[PDB]
């Protein structure tokens, strides 16, 4: 019993803020589509305007250009009306699509508007959903454009733009308060009769806003003349309406029909279903009319009828009073004085006004993966960055040179080209340069060829740019902790490699002195990213970009576009500049680009060019949700980037500032950031007086606006700096170098000092102090605001007129689980492709440990995770295990001592290890076995629960309490005990298989055959469980406990036979034959006691066994038939690997030997382990190099295998009772890793979130060697001479 | 998401109840077959008789997974067991995979 009203407003309401809000919406597809389609319809309708009106309309690519003009008041009536309509429709659509609002209905809602909202009113009352509304909304946008154009045409015909307009559009109406409409009408009539005005230029009453207020419209000049006649206590206010409306003496039905002639005729037009309140018209309620008919009615009201704005409330209430309702819940959109609408409407109703409920939280969460924003215009996260800079070999040394304010410029080293012949102060010879200084990389020719599968002769002929790109890409990939095919986003086919280069000096001067097979592939620029795509086996795009001194940023843009379009999920964006061709420097000097004195003196009054600086940089990029889901180290984010050209310049080379300011404003508008949000600006700052002044002016105008009073608008300081004063100009890596500086500054929360200003500031710059912007001459703290972010603006310009710029944001707040890894022992793994690299890795790792000895407890788990699950393991390997970090340090130190002493490292065999999985019987099953695994592994728990459900399905005791309580082992029945043993063995085998364990053969012992059979593939899990359970059921139902027993004797069979009285088979039974000197006999209590006494009489050790029933004796005879029948039920199948069966003393490789006869013989026969193992050894299946794994509660069978095979065969245990489960697991995995196995490390850490974090471990220890081709004989200064 | 989880759980139980064939070569076997020409209750009786005669674990017996029409139904079981049971059905009974 509470009606709602959707009330829209006229042009009085300022809708620029709503337009900006709608433009910023990202998480609504329908709103984005409407905002993308409205501008096209608007432009199409604008193209159909008159000649006069099209010269007073601006050019706009997007609606982001009409907001500043709408605020400045320089928008003509047509575009303003269209923008108002667009804002209203967009607000309604966003409310009713993203806001999850129920669409208005003809029983609980009504619509209303005033002079521009009457169009949207019919557009909304015609549809029934947002999808059904968008096309009507576009039609309404066109109609609004036409209406505004018609009113503008009539107005411009009625009067001329006064000489003192200068862009703005004068108001055609004003609100007058303090006099009733019936008396202001008389005032107008008297003024008309006196002034003797034409009937078309007379002022008119354009609205009745209330009982003592109204709105009067007329042309600017006449309006001013009439308003000057109005005296106190009457008040006058100037409204922003720029054309005549509501003038029955200026418009006729012809105009109304012309306005609505953009709607093609049809019989498919919707009617209006939601009633519309038309208070101005004679009838308030409007329902049933078609869409174009009601649209023409709305246009007629907006052009010919006066606003009866004093009767809206009384109308709406009346409607509510017709349906029996008692209250109104106003829902105004872009309405003026909306706050009074509700009280005004409810004043006429009996009452019952009540508040409204809450938003109901987020109103259901989004499914994982659906919480993001579309890939179109999403933040681009930066994961890692590596680089080589002057007098540096890392980002840390780069920060060292920055924060200390060093000038790295120096003369040209003799490795590139001479200086006594290639340079002169007054160049008189050809190709000679006036300058010789530059910031160089003195280790450019230092490469680890063998690591990258490169020959010693192929390497000297590769451009140092390619080598350094490979090095930095590998380092950045390591730092990001991304392995190919590791996850969905790192698949080898979802990784493109963009780069920026501008020269091939190596081809031109270095490798062209002797052309060879690698000339083209070594020198060509496409091979720069080609090598990175090839070595890492990335099968995505591979581009090189050449925009001169903006390439690296331009290339960056390319990558982001791909990330935004979905071509790739990960990008490797780089930038390289290595200088080896003297003629390039000579031509940059002859063109007056290079400072003849020193480095780049940015902002200095004596700035006279720049200095060339070599540099290589590589960065790893992904979309933000991709990096968050993969748990990657996020350094920063890119919010936007754009490019344009300085076409309006006065020459090809020199820049232009208007385009730069336009670019900055465009990126700020697209990112939605005001001028205050940015805190730093890494300017291009090449060190040119004109360029520096122009760039500074553009930047300060964009980010440091000056108020009309001459004050500053920034409430916080702004800093500007240039990297090129420290390291110089890269000309292809300048953008990446600047980005690296920004990343380092975000890391260290500091703003380095500025070193460019040597003598005095530049007098051409604006007054920075007045604008609240500074050039830090000494390092300044740059703390991260609490609960906030630091935002930066980066620019990069080229001598060809290209300008690129981007906006950087702080990475999100990291929120680690902060959970404690319950494990005790942890592994640290190191690898290398060379023994020297192994030594280097060990040394650097111990150094890192020394630096990080006392950080916290999570350091060791996180280091283990980073070294195992986030690395690529080469041939040469090393491992360490420990419960704390100091044990790791000591172990690795001893390994390093062994390596240095002379113990050369040997690569692990290419194939790796072969594993024999021994399964144990029901002898050593103790209380609480597997509980640790059951609690600390989710897969183990799921397997146990699955087995429990299966067993309970086929009428078997539950095996779940045996892994939860540990108090049930006391009462465990033999059937329950055997079911638990088999389930544990199967689950443990599956757990080990998921870690990368692959069995070359399986051998069981009297109960491990079943699980060994499953591991071989003969049986399924359910078949094994059913068979074991049914055998135990038969044994328990038929046999009786205590009648029989078994005795273990450590002596040869011949001696046992000789000593015992009676023949074997009758006096006793050889139950098990485990070894040459181990045997187990079985028999009744009397026979067992007699045999024990006789054997002890001969001084031979004997032990008893605690088996309640009998196995491998005659007591299992009365159950063999039934068991056979059960064995027929199963579905036997061929095994994938040999089954070493002790029952037959053989090694089965076919299903022909797995009939029910087998499953009765195994129960009744003896365990001829010795014969089976001997046969396996003879066949070559088992030898010393094989590794044994015990799938059971104790390493008993592995002992038999060790005895049979030899004496130097490694063996390992899964669990135990006197040791720690994870200690054994770590020893096993460490030895497997050292053997050469490929462990599924990622699954090891799956259930331990606390260790999921990539640390900044040292870099790979490259075995760098010098491959360099030397420019000789100064031939580049004789390009054209003969041999004179 | 719910559909993915349901499919995964059904796949887990099925793979626990049987193993992929040796000659599958990637393709996935069929656990169901439509049987026509026999009423649902008579086909249930046939299933019960086959189970009683044969030796089968209670978690591997074929079951009547759907009663489509008065003379059509759908019976499900593991590939091998389904193949074994289907051949026991003689004309004019129709089998569709």
């Amino acid at each position: 019993a509470q009606m709602r009203v959707v009330a829209f407003g006229d042009q009085t309401y300022d809708c620029s803020e709503a337009v900006s809000q709608l433009l910023r919406v990202r998480d609504d597809a329908i709103v984005v589509d409407f905002l993308e389609r409205a501008p096209a319809v608007l432009k199409a309708e604008l193209a159909r305007l008159s000649s006069e009106q099209q010269e007073e309309t601006p050019r706009f690519a997007t609606l982001a250009e009409l907001v500043p003009r709408y605020r400045a008041g320089t928008l003509n009536p047509a575009v303003s009306q269209a923008l108002t309509c667009i804002a209203q429709l967009g607000l309604f659509i966003r409310q009713h699509s993203s806001g999850q609002e129920a669409y208005p209905t003809a029983h609980d809602s009504c619509i209303t508007g005033v002079c521009t909202g009457a169009l949207t009113a019919v557009a909304v009352g015609s549809a029934s959903s947002v999808t059904a509304l968008v096309p009507l909304a576009l039609h309404t946008v066109a109609v609004a454009v036409r209406l505004g154009a018609r009113a503008w045409e009539i107005g411009s015909c009625l009067a001329d733009a006064r000489r003192g307009a200068n862009g703005r559009y004068a108001s055609w109406t004003s609100a007058v308060g303090g006099i009733s409409p019936q008396d202001l009408q008389d005032r107008i009539s008297a003024y008309t009769a006196e002034q003797a005005l034409a009937s078309v230029s007379v002022p008119y009453l354009s609205a009745a806003v209330g009982p003592g207020q109204s709105s009067v419209s007329a042309a600017p000049v006449i309006l001013d003349a009439f308003l000057s006649t109005l005296l106190r206590p009457l008040t006058t206010t100037r409204l922003p309406i720029t054309a005549p409306y509501h003038a029955p003496h200026l418009f006729t039905a012809k105009d109304v029909q012309h306005v609505t002639d953009c709607l093609p005729p049809s019989e498919a037009w919707p009617t209006v279903r939601i009633p519309i309140i038309s208070f101005s018209r004679d009838e308030a309620v409007s329902r049933g009319a078609s869409f174009p008919a009601a649209m023409s009615e709305a246009v007629r009201d907006c052009l010919i009828r006066p606003i009866a704005l004093d009767r809206m409330a009384v109308s709406i209430a009346n409607h509510a009073r017709d349906l029996g309702k008692d209250s109104v819940l106003p829902s105004p959109i872009a309405l003026s004085f909306s706050d009074k609408l509700g009280p005004q409407v409810n004043s006429h109703l009996p009452g019952a006004k009540a508040p409204t409920p809450e938003l109901t939280s987020k109103s259901i969460p989004s499914a994982i993966g659906a919480e993001q924003q579309p890939m179109a215009k999403s933040p681009i996260a930066i994961l890692a960055a590596s680089g080589r800079f002057p007098q540096s070999s890392s980002m840390d040394q780069f920060w060292d040179v920055l924060i200390n304010g060093v000038d790295t410029h120096e003369l040209v080293p003799p490795t590139r080209w001479n200086a006594a012949t290639h340079v002169s102060e007054d160049p008189k010879a050809k190709n000679v340069s006036g300058t010789g200084f530059g910031c160089w990389l003195h280790e450019a020719g230092e490469f680890d060829a063998a690591y990258f599968n490169m020959s010693p002769r192929e390497a000297p002929q590769v451009d140092p740019a390619q080598r350094l790109a490979l090095l930095t890409a590998t380092e950045a990939l390591e730092q990001a902790g991304v392995v190919p095919n590791r996850t969905s986003s790192t698949q080898k086919n979802r990784v493109g490699v963009w780069y920026g280069a501008t020269s091939n000096d190596w081809m031109e001067t270095n490798s062209a002195q002797n052309v060879d097979t690698y000339f083209i592939p070594g020198g060509n620029r496409a091979f720069i990213p080609g090598r990175v795509n090839y070595f890492h086996k990335f099968s995505g795009p591979s581009y090189t970009i050449d925009t001169a001194c903006s390439s690296s940023l331009a290339a960056l843009h390319m990558a982001c576009n791909a990330l935004w379009r979905g071509e790739v999920d990960t990008a490797i964006v780089g930038g390289t500049n290595v200088l080896t061709n003297p003629d390039m420097t000579a031509g940059l000097d002859a063109g007056h680009f290079l400072s003849r004195s020193g480095n780049c003196k940015t902002f200095d009054d004596e700035a006279d060019g720049y200095c060339r600086g070599e540099a290589v940089v590589t960065l790893i990029l992904k979309r933000l949700p991709d990096a968050q889901a993969d748990k990657d180290p996020i350094q920063a984010s890119i919010l936007g980037i754009a490019t344009n050209h300085s076409a309006e310049a006065a020459s090809i080379t020199r820049p232009h500032a208007g385009a730069q300011q336009d670019l900055f404003q465009q990126v700020l508008t697209e990112t939605g950031l005001t001028a205050n949000d940015i805190s730093v600006c890494e300017m291009h700052g090449t060190g040119t007086q004109a360029g520096d002044s122009g760039e500074t002016t553009s930047v300060v105008e964009t980010l440091a606006p000056l108020n009309r009073s001459g004050s500053a608008v920034r409430t916080t300081p702004l800093y500007i700096g240039a990297v090129k004063s420290n390291v110089g100009h890269a000309e292809s890596a300048a953008g990446v170098s600047s980005l690296a500086k920004i990343l380092l500054m975000l890391k260290h929360s500091k703003i380095p000092p500025h070193v460019g200003i040597k003598t005095k500031l530049n007098h051409r710059l604006p007054d920075l102090a007045a604008r609240n912007t500074h050039i830090a001459r000494s390092e300044v703290p740059w703390p991260r605001p609490k609960n906030g972010k630091r935002r930066v603006l980066l620019n990069n310009f080229s001598a060809a007129g290209g300008n690129t710029c981007l906006v950087l944001e702080d990475a999100p707040e990291p929120e680690d689980s902060q959970e404690v890894d319950p494990r005790e022992h942890h592994i640290v793994a190191l690898s290398a492709k060379t023994p020297d690299s192994m030594v280097n890795n060990l040394t650097n790792m111990i150094t890192w440990i020394d630096k990080h000895s006392g950080d916290s407890l999570a350091t060791l788990p996180q280091l283990s995770y980073t070294t195992t699950a986030r690395r690529v393991h080469h041939r040469h390997r090393a491992v360490a295990t420990g419960t704390d970090l100091l044990q790791i340090r000591s172990s690795l130190q001893e390994q390093l001592d062994r390596r240095v002493s002379g113990e050369r490292s040997i690569p692990h065999p290419p194939n790796g290890p072969s594993f024999v999985l021994a399964f144990t019987g029901q002898g050593s099953a103790f209380a609480g076995m597997g509980v640790d695994l059951y609690k600390r592994f989710a897969s183990f728990r799921s397997d146990i629960a699955r087995y429990d459900q299966i067993c309970e399905g086929m009428s078997l005791p539950s095996i779940k309490a045996m892994f939860e309580d540990e108090k049930v082992f006391s009462t465990a029945s033999p059937t329950l005990q055997q079911l638990t043993h088999v389930c544990f063995q199967m689950a443990l085998y599956r757990l080990w298989k998921s870690l990368g364990v692959q069995a070359k053969a399986v051998v069981g012992h009297s109960l491990g055959e079943y699980a060994a059979l499953y591991a071989a593939g003969v049986l399924s899990q359910s078949d094994t469980l059913y068979l074991v359970g049914r055998r135990a059921q038969l044994m328990e139902k038929h046999l009786s406990q205590g009648t029989h027993a078994m005795l273990a004797v450590r002596a040869k069979e011949e001696a046992i036979v000789a000593a015992i009285d009676g023949p074997p088979g009758e006096a006793y039974e050889f139950s098990c034959r485990n070894g040459e000197q181990r045997n187990v006999l079985g028999g009744t209590v009397a026979q067992i006691q007699a045999a024990k006494a006789a054997l002890e009489a001969k001084k031979i050790r004997c032990q008893y066994l605690d088996t309640p029933m009998a196995f491998h004796t005659g007591q299992v005879d009365p159950i063999l038939p039934e068991l056979l029948q059960v064995a027929a039920a199963c579905s036997i199948q061929d095994p994938q690997i040999p089954v070493i069966s002790p029952a037959y003393g053989k090694v089965i490789r076919s299903a022909k030997d797995f009939q029910p006869e087998y499953f009765t013989h195994h129960c009744r026969s003896s365990v001829n382990m010795v014969d089976a193992l001997q046969s396996a050894v003879e066949e070559g299946l088992l030898d010393k190099n094989v590794i044994g794994l015990e799938i059971g509660p104790g390493p008993v069978v592995t002992q038999f295998v060790k005895e049979a095979v030899g004496t130097t065969m490694q063996t390992f245990a899964s669990i135990n009772k006197d040791k720690d489960t994870w200690q054994l697991m770590t020893q096993a995995l460490a030895k497997f890793y050292l053997a050469g196995a490929s462990v599924e490390w990622s699954r090891y850490h799956e259930d331990f979130p606390g260790a999921q974090k990539v640390l900044e471990l040292p870099a790979y220890g490259w075995a760098l060697k010098n491959y360099w081709l030397q420019y000789v004989n100064d031939w580049s200064l004789r390009k054209g001479d003969p041999a004179v």
